[PDB]
């Protein structure tokens, strides 16, 4: 099955699309911890580029590792890519409202569809929580 998730924000295309492709930016929604974790995230922006980012946990809270790469960008605007058995797919469209940012992934047979979609939908909300708090938008 291929899942969709979706968010629209109000800022330019360009800021966007920059912010949905820096590690730093990411690290503003994601990959912190007040209890002393270790957390890192990178991203490598280029076509067939590669990139890893890692959380960990010194107490037992919170880790993970994700890896993907880089297959195709085009017009900064859509762009292909593969993590781990999986892979996703980004389209970045320009509206007279705002801008809409949608996510395509193959779903993982050892995560219902629903998580899923949930987490995916969570991340974008994560970008448009980053978005208002670096835009008035809110």
């Amino acid at each position: 099955m291929n899942i969709t998730v979706e968010t629209t924000v109000a800022a330019p295309v360009g800021k966007v699309w920059r912010a949905y492709t820096t590690p730093e930016d990411i690290k503003q929604w994601n990959a912190a911890s007040d209890d002393w974790h270790t957390t890192a995230a990178t991203v490598d922006l280029r076509e067939g580029g590669a990139f890893s980012s890692r959380m960990e946990a010194k107490d037992g809270s919170m880790g993970f590792d994700f890896a993907g790469t880089y297959t195709k960008v085009v017009e900064n605007k859509r762009i292909e890519y593969a993590f781990g058995d999986r892979t996703a797919k980004v389209e970045f469209l320009e509206a007279p409202q705002g801008v809409t940012v949608r996510v395509s992934f193959v779903a993982e047979t050892e995560y219902p569809v629903e998580q899923q979609q949930q987490g995916w939908q969570a991340i974008l909300n994560n970008f448009k929580r980053h978005v208002e708090s670096h835009l008035e938008h809110h």
